[PDB]
DNA sequence: TTTTTTTTT
């Protein structure tokens, strides 16, 4: 048995990174900075130093953590006396356990172990307090005495009361002191395993984790985590009796991560290249051959224009999109392909979607009998994108409910004696099939697509898509069995990559509106409009919305190149893409 | 050994204001003049008296309140010592607390500290009674004896139920005595966070706080309110075990202040403007370009005319405005800018609305098995403005819940064995869009409106908006991209003192019509009815309503410039908006 | 006195108050026991006794632990026969709608009617009612908080419109 | 009762 409290400190003071910059001192610094009392520490780093460490945090975690929480504790009170009386104790948790587990494999044998499970959350519960340390009041003419009830003890998970007094050896009844009693943070959750590991023919599964401290509200529903813990198993109702000698189990939470220096160094030279926006495009579901302006308008929808908040009103800045198409022209690929480059984003279909499953749901909780809220689809897609396939096939009653969401971005409820304003900053993918199925030339195009004007309105840019067989159908044969084949289009920013390079772009990157772009927008609304009262038999109508369209899209230009104005070749793009949306639809320019 | 209760005399007695006038020592005689037993004091006003009796209030307000408490009612009672026999003892309540803590961030440390939160008030339970003294009587043949239970302190929140007679040392039955009892007033709410402070992809949290003594019914569900007081963990059943030993906290009020010279003299110059009037309209949707005509309408129904209340009915005092446009019209924009600058407004969507939901909902108590209403949307609305967004979208079912509201200003409610009838004094702001989404100039207003005739004919004002493309395109395409670039026009009342001057006009102003008045619009309905007769094909229809409408609209005009007498220019301008309203609907004079 | 049903507070308990209002709710008349009379059942005692002697029965039904003949605990039944009965009947009052502050709900308060007092009036009708307020005891014995008490309304007068 | 998804007169 030796001492690990000066290797441990040896290591955080002694250990080089990448750059041999002594990464753990950093942490420590800006520990004390923000008094953050909690530090994070990879594993991997760890058995790089000392390997013995290493074995010891994996096996005997319940009597090491604190050892090594108290050494630290210690080092950060000598280098800054002043960190005391704000922190009383800080944690120490560690990422990058080699031992991880399926959560439908999960054993016997497994429980008393420090593990990972990686999976989906689901569901958060408010943050509420637990009791580590109560102090009763032995009320008795005789005792007036308080006292600590758990002696050298921490307070067990059940609510246990005194039945001895300990100052008179005499029984009674007791009452609690909330004033003296000691408090901890918890929060309850539930994680979900993910789609691609459940089996087939099987429902997923779902596993309780506690969060407590400060790791409460580390993340939101929906989100991928990682989660490190003891697994325990849960008592409920242990009071009365009737068998029931089977109990499920649960997780406590030491360390979560969710999905640095590097990826940004990489993110900042792809954009010095001039063709960055062609590369872009041309990696847009790569495994789909031709439609290059609809690989663009799926491009500009990620990236997104700039919202804009006024001390009145805020304007929007997303990108909505709609594609009509006849069976067979893969609309539905490069949705599925959306969904999975975006860094937040959501799938429904028109048909197996309802009104309260989209935007909210109020609903009874049985066991207080009063009504709650719970999220939509497109308010769990705040700041993301929401995808709708097959949106003509749902009833035009529950599709009109999200009007309002897809223009002011609020969600407004008036049921049950709740009235509430959600936020839905979402961007909105639609895609389905005209009226007769196909797309019929000699009829009007009021008639096959058959929707309502009002809904038109709000997408930004809508896509005609027609399957005509012509000369192309020896090329897209050869690529269609190049990919059976196993081949790949290279010179492809892969979606990692990808995906970190959206949400850069989509956190540090504001455009401005210069001169010369004003100009051009200007000239081109106002020649659209006038073209527009030509022929006033269109479905689709020329409204202000429209104007905001291209100043949203000419941002969204600059912002695949990270660029902070939008200067006149941006302008240019945004109206050659208006021009192609305006000729699909039936209006010439 | 320092003594605060010589400072806090000194402090009350001898503090300078602003205007040299000893407001605390007004305040005192108001105390005792109007018995209100509570004494509001800005922690400002005690810092720079002196700072470490700010200092010490702020942290040990457990102790220090109690003390500061005697001082308080020996000098009230030395003032005048007719306050005995009616007033026991009085409350000292401290606001401007500078420890302002958000609502989602609340934890540990911060329970038994003096806190303030500021939220939305969402429920309010109705008064109870609070034990905090009790009496009992030991049921055993042998005592027959009274004594008072907790003896050298307050009775806790839960009951206890004593084991031991003290006056005999004998177990067995006690009964308790209601009248040597001693009593509180006792209040429950429930305070929600504000929809800016809602993280993105959450939901709003809760908080429950609890009023105590003259605290109680000082505030009504659907306000804004800064609370301040102590945080405590909730306690619901100790006795029953269980484990979970995870409690909710809540929130002690000590103080509590809905949503004041200065803004006095800052309204009332602002009125001695001759052009406040249009000062006024101009300053409504800043950001929207033209609609003149529709904002004037707008800005009436904020101020709304004066009610009249006869010996066997009553005249309705609010304007009811339905709009009628084009997609892409700007109708939500000023509609969710009304619902912002209006000193009480509601914001409901058709299709996110019930008819429970806007007028009252029924609620069954889990526990007692009970029915009680909850608020509606119309009802929170009551002496305020309501909006209804989409109004053609809502069920017809739901249509009609409102049909009462617009023309009788009540709700009625019978169901589930309750039987009510509830005020809904608000004005109501409705949207839609025409039949066919482009409105049909050739077509008349009937086959347009997609409603009844029937509710047509409680909307005080209707408004058609066009959007035809024509040489104002140029224009509003400059105007709009102005806004995007962060241009603001200048000379406008912002949104803050707005609000103020709405409210006041609201409270201290009350027109009278002068009889030349009065010849003017007599004179002019008569005409209208001239040309009903002429025209007897126009789906409106000059009935005595528009002669009380006009009425209204002049009303509202003197208010607006805070006049209490309505002169003659006030009626031609009630006339003009009323023509230009018959014109747009098709009737040309 | 005459007080607001809104305005009633903590010092108005155990004072004579008048309320104005209407009905809404109106019981079945009942019967409420004011002297009980209870029979020990033990093999031994055959004892017949009123047990809430020298003191009118209350609201809370308590049965005698202690037998006041034999001087033992044991079962005790109660007689229907030897018992004496007063009529009962229990009402709620609404207040007007013009006493409605504005944006709020209307309250409602329990009201008593006993002995001639009962089928008074019929629900829908505007009373005015004199008496005591008391606070409302429905299981003393269970714990778990609920320290906060509900009022009610014992009637002495009552007149309509 | 009131809001929701579902199968059923
Ligand atoms: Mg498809
Ligand atoms: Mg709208
Ligand atoms: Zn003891
Ligand atoms: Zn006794
Ligand atoms: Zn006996």
């Amino acid at each position: 048995q030796i001492d690990y409290r000066d290797v441990f400190i040896e290591f955080l003071t002694t250990f080089k990174g990448n750059n041999n910059q002594n990464k753990y001192i950093e942490r420590i610094n800006e520990l004390v900075a923000y008094r953050k009392k909690s530090l994070i520490i990879e594993f991997s780093d760890v058995l790089s130093f000392n390997e013995n460490l290493a074995y010891e945090i994996i096996n005997n975690t319940k009597i090491i953590l604190p050892i090594l929480e108290g050494a630290l504790y210690d080092h950060i009170l000598q280098l800054d006396p002043t960190y005391q009386r704000d922190i009383e104790k800080v944690h120490v948790r560690i990422v990058g356990i080699p031992r991880v587990i399926e959560l439908r494999k999960i054993r016997s044998t497994d429980i008393g172990k420090l593990i990972t499970i990686d999976g989906i959350l689901v569901k958060v519960t408010p943050v509420k307090e637990r009791i580590y340390k109560a102090t009763y009041k032995h009320i008795h003419p005789d005792c007036m005495q308080e006292f600590e009830w758990p002696e050298d003890e921490e307070m067990p998970e059940v609510l246990e009361m005194p039945t001895i007094c300990p100052k008179c050896g005499k029984p009674g009844q007791f009452r609690l002191i909330p004033e003296k009693t000691k408090l901890i943070d918890w929060q309850k959750a539930v994680i979900q395993e993910r789609p691609e590991e459940v089996p087939s023919g099987q429902l997923p599964r779902q596993l309780e984790i506690i969060l407590e401290d400060d790791l409460v509200d580390s993340a939101r529903p929906g989100d991928r985590v990682k989660v490190t813990g003891i697994l325990d198993i849960k008592q409920d109702s242990p009071v009365k009796r009737g068998s029931r000698a089977v109990f499920d189990i649960y997780m406590k939470v030491s360390s979560i991560e969710v999905s640095s220096e590097e990826d940004e160094k990489k993110i900042k030279d792809l954009a010095k290249d001039p063709w960055i926006r062609d590369r872009i495009i041309s990696s847009i579901a790569p495994s789909i051959y031709g439609h290059w302006e609809l690989k663009e308008a799926l491009a500009l929808a990620l990236f997104g224009g700039v919202p804009k908040v006024l001390e009145d009103t805020r304007i929007r800045g997303d990108i909505h999109i709609l594609i009509i198409g006849d069976p067979g022209t893969a609309k539905s690929q490069m949705l599925q392909f959306i969904s999975r480059v975006a860094p937040r984003a959501v799938y429904t279909t028109g048909k197996g979607s309802t009104a309260a499953g989209l935007t909210a749901a109020v609903v009874r909780e049985k066991g207080t009998g009063e009504y709650y809220l719970e999220a939509g689809a497109l308010v769990l897609a705040d700041g993301g994108i929401a995808v709708i396939d097959e949106i003509d096939k749902m009833r035009d009653e529950d599709r009109v409910a999200i009007h309002e969401a897809m223009e002011q971005q609020t969600v407004s409820i008036a049921k049950a004696g709740i009235v509430a304003k959600l936020n839905a900053r979402a961007a909105v993918i639609a895609a389905g099939n005209p009226k007769f199925g196909r797309y019929i030339s000699e009829r009007p195009v009021s008639d096959n697509i058959n929707l309502p004007p009002t809904i038109l309105s709000r997408f930004d840019l809508i896509f005609i898509l027609k399957d005509q067989p012509g000369e192309q159908d020896r090329e897209l044969a050869n690529y269609i069995l190049d990919v059976h084949s196993g081949k790949s289009t290279k010179n492809i920013i892969d979606i990692d990559t990808l995906r970190k390079y959206i949400a850069y772009a989509r956190k540090y990157v504001t455009p401005k509106i210069t001169s010369e772009a004003k100009n051009l927008i200007t000239d081109f609304f106002v020649e659209m409009r006038k073209k527009s009262s030509e022929t006033p038999d269109s479905p689709i109508l020329i409204t202000p919305r429209q104007l905001e369209a291209l100043i949203r899209i000419s941002e969204a230009y600059a912002k695949m190149a990270l660029k902070a104005e939008v200067t006149r070749e941006d302008a240019e793009r945004a109206i050659n893409i208006m021009r192609l949306f305006l000729e699909s639809v039936g209006v010439d320019m």
